[PDB]
């Protein structure tokens, strides 16, 4: 990994963007002029933002970079990244950088930033408990669990992602600036014990109840709680619901497939003033009752509508022959189970038997 010649940038530095780059930096008049090794070595820094660059490779033949920004490119493998063991500081927002195991002996790393970067498992972060600053904003995390580790973090976002468990942020007490709008966000107590907050960020948090059945009247419970656990009261709630402590309550005569409600509360932790704000969305089943009727006794279950039923076992009536069941029990048509689907209303089918 070094040059024994005067060697032309053009022909380490195979990316003509970056290229480009590296003649800047060093105030060379072509990518084809020719560098040295103490050249190369004088290198502290690269700043090449929105650049178009593809690959970084030959960057490994720069031992003393402590700072490279590339924001704004097309990387997609960063493996010439490393054995910079210097590396202090890594900005690569809008990339496609998935592989973080790349990063692992970077054991000097006090910053990254890796936004926009379709990034859903961290898991390799693991390996940089030293950390002091971490950006992930608007990618598609879901589990930060490997974030207890990392107990020297005094900033970090997790902004615009699909986290509800926060859970592993409860002991980071190191945290100063926490942006964690835009997640699934539903209980705030995991953030109680951060004393030295300064800027927090709790805005537009989509939170999705798993579906229940529809009803004439419906209950569903507030979900919603404070750093101490008490329940958030509704900033608005849809279909002209109301908030009956500790339950949303709706008069829904007719079927719909979804209600909502709006959350707003004002918090304070440490120094930190926050608006934590969200929805919280309900959807609905639309289900009915199906009763056999079987010479009087009734057995009823519950079918969604536009469902297959399933038909039950059939009955056994002694010295007569079971034939179907019937939409009526004197006279209609039978129903058939692999075409017929569950209506949208309640109804009986008859057993009927005949004579041997």
């Amino acid at each position: 990994e070094t040059i024994t010649v005067p060697t032309p940038i053009k022909q380490i530095f195979s990316d003509d963007a970056f290229a480009e780059t590296i003649k800047d930096n060093l105030k060379k008049k072509s990518v084809t002029d020719a560098v040295t090794q103490n050249e190369l070595n004088s290198i502290d820094q690269i700043i090449a933002n929105n650049s178009d660059i593809k690959s970084v490779q030959g960057i490994q033949y720069l031992p003393n970079v402590t700072k490279l920004f590339l924001n704004g490119n097309k990387l997609t493998d960063i493996k010439p990244l490393a054995n910079l063991k210097n590396l202090g500081w890594l900005f690569l927002d809008e990339n496609k950088v998935k592989d973080l195991s790349s990063l692992k002996d970077l054991k000097k790393l006090k910053s990254l930033s890796l936004e926009h970067n379709g990034i859903s498992d961290i898991n390799g972060l693991v390996h940089l408990p030293q950390l002091e600053s971490l950006y992930l904003g608007n990618n598609k995390i879901t589990d930060i669990t490997v974030l207890s580790r990392l107990t020297k973090l005094d900033t970090l976002s997790l902004e615009d992602n699909q986290i509800s468990d926060i859970v592993p942020l409860a002991g980071l007490t190191k945290l100063q600036n926490l942006y964690l709008s835009k997640n699934h966000i539903s209980d705030l107590r995991a953030l109680a014990g951060l004393k030295n907050l300064d800027v927090l960020e709790l805005f537009s948090q989509e939170c999705l109840n798993k579906p229940i059945n529809h009803q004439s009247n419906l209950v569903v419970p507030n979900t919603v709680k404070n750093t101490d656990g008490s329940l958030v009261t509704p900033e608005i709630i849809s279909d002209d619901g109301d908030y009956e402590k500790p339950n949303v309550k709706w008069h829904l005569p007719e079927f719909t497939n979804e209600v909502s409600f709006i959350f707003y509360q004002p918090v304070t932790i440490g120094k930190a003033k926050a608006r934590f704000h969200g929805r919280v969305t309900q959807p609905l089943k639309e289900v009915y009752t199906v009763s056999y009727d079987v010479d009087g006794t009734v057995i009823k279950t519950k079918v969604e509508a536009g469902t297959r039923i399933t038909a039950p076992k059939p009955p056994t009536k002694q010295g007569y022959v079971f034939k179907g069941w019937y939409t009526e029990k004197n006279g209609g048509h039978e129903w058939n189970f692999n075409t017929d689907y569950m209506s949208g209303n309640d109804f009986t089918l008859y057993a009927v038997f005949k004579a041997e």
